[PDB]
């Protein structure tokens, strides 16, 4: 019985990895994730300049989940790229970088510096597309032609495969048009589904108070509140996009949540909330939990289960 | 103390309801409604033809809510009408009528019958903007033409106060759009945020089956796992559209949450998945809980705090 996976022309010990933005934004950071039974590990989304982000409290976790308005705060692309191309050991496991630049040139300035050194090293690109872009223009991947302009000006200044981290829909006609524009993309091989559910509100009742300092208290909400919104955006994209990969995110804390998301279609399976609250002792834990899902059953690899959720007569 | 109020020139014993769609489609469960503690109630969104909705199963609930796919199960315009000129009871409460027309010349069609009810008994309005998917087209409120079109052909045949049911929003450039077209309007005299978050997807990991039969198991979502989606809305809206009142419904199970969702703004505070799961009872409860909250904070109306959620520096 065996966790193992091959994608994207690398070797997986095991599914799991952290979600971008939860232990990934220094070089302790990355070390860590690098030491932790994780299969693979992605970056802190990335702009050019380096970002102190937003004012604290900026996230906030509870029994159900969390919410976070961090604001993009990260080291600058030059120091991801420095830690992809010499700090990083690719014999422990792979690598994802994950860019979010805040306008199509910053993203094709970041990509076009790191196109060789995913060629000669094997870094992944995770492109966040659930960003903003013009304020008062809805995120970009809400917002179809910039999405499209976007994936067409990536692709040609990258030129290589790359995968996109998509924000979850919520309306039928959206999953329709999202993919049908993913797919105009031969490059984008992998889409991670998903990024936060937008701008929710915690409110505390003792304090009458909400919870974050950003935005008035709005923020985007992690862990239990957004399982099956994540299972069902995994599924929709598994089923409408059949020549590429899909990876879960949202709401894993266990081996049975990561089981539903490989059931509903996912490859890898990326743990934010979970791994933020719990650290990374969660993916002993984690494995040894799906294993065991596996050994009931009498599943001795994850093709024999991916994808392969059952629907209703 | 008590928790009576007056809003749309009707009063009202206290700020509960049943959300629309629970325990509201028959004869019996509009009795069952009017016989419980609430302050008021809603009839299931009805087409002017009877339907007999989606194959069952078609909704499931579970520790942290609830998913649906009914497919507008309804008596037909005809019976709700029916109910509101000759059964229903106004001594006892107010009542609500949701409609929910394919169609907006449908929903006129309905609309131009109502308000003659509306006149002589004082039933409200509350109109559906959600439906079931058509390929190719979003739902109307997330079609920010088609709900303008809408609302300007809905005020128009029926000519007096009216609300709309919104989903929830998850990008701030929606809420500003949003609210901005609901502001045209001025006969739209209240918003009630949220319904279900759309196309959830449940798997059960012993079966590995999805937990409905309609729509592969796609469903809108209720219940714990929507609390701070609704009270973002129900906030966002608030701040947005002063001249209006917000209702809301969303994740209430205690007077705690429905304390939350006065703090972001509601008037009234609907109650779905909790009221399916535990039956008209819970009314009672919840009026001892939030009298309890209040008094522990010296809080002797509902205006005291309503709207009132602090935001930090
Ligand atoms: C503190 C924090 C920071 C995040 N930063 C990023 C980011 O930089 N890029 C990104 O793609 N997603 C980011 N996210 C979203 C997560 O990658 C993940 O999509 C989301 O939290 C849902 O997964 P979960 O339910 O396991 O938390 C962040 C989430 C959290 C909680
Ligand atoms: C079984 C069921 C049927 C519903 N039918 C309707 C409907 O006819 N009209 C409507 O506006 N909302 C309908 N809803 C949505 C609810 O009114 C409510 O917006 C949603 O369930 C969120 O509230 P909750 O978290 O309290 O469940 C329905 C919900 C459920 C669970
Ligand atoms: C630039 O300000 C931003 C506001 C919202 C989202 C983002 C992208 C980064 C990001 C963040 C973040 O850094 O706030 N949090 C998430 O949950 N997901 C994300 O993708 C940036
Ligand atoms: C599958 O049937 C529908 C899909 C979306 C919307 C509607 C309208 C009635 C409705 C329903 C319903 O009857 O399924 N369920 C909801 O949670 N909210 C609603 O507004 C039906």
């Amino acid at each position: 019985m065996c966790l193992k996976l091959n994608l994207l022309d690398h070797v997986f010990a095991n599914p799991f990895m952290n979600a971008a933005g939860v232990l990934c934004s220094t070089e302790e950071d990355l070390r860590c994730m690098t030491a932790s039974s994780s299969g693979a590990l992605v970056s802190k989304s990335c702009t050019s300049a380096p970002r102190d982000g937003n004012p604290e409290p900026r996230y906030m976790a509870f029994p159900l989940g969390s919410i976070n308005s961090m604001g993009l705060p990260n080291l600058g692309f030059d120091f991801y790229l420095k830690y992809a191309s010499d700090l990083h050991d690719y014999s422990k496991k792979p690598l994802f970088l994950s860019i979010s630049g805040l306008s199509v040139e910053e993203n094709v300035a970041m990509v076009r510096r790191l196109a060789p050194v995913a060629q000669e090293k094997g870094v992944l690109l995770e492109l966040n597309l659930s960003c903003p872009n013009v304020p008062g223009k809805p995120q970009v991947a809400y917002d179809f032609e910039a999405m499209r302009t976007y994936l067409q000006q990536v692709s040609l200044a990258y030129g290589l495969p790359f995968g996109v981290k998509m924000p979850p829909y919520f309306d039928i006609a959206h999953f329709d048009t999202a993919a049908a524009v993913l797919n105009e993309f031969p490059l984008v091989k992998f889409v991670t589904c998903v990024n936060s559910v937008g701008n929710g509100l915690v409110i505390d009742a003792e304090s009458e108070s909400v919870v974050i300092k950003p935005k008035q208290g709005f923020g985007g909400l992690g862990g239990k509140y957004i399982l099956p919104t994540a299972l069902a955006n995994v599924n929709a994209f598994y089923r409408r996009c059949p020549d590429k990969l899909v990876f879960g995110c949202g709401g894993v804390y266990s081996g049975e949540d990561a089981f539903l998301h490989i059931l509903a279609g996912a490859s890898m399976v990326q743990v934010g909330t979970a791994l933020q609250e719990e650290g990374p002792g969660i993916f002993t834990r984690l494995e040894d939990e799906l294993l065991e899902i596996m050994a009931r059953k009498g599943y001795r690899t994850l093709e024999e289960f991916r994808g392969r959720v059952k629907t209703i007569e």
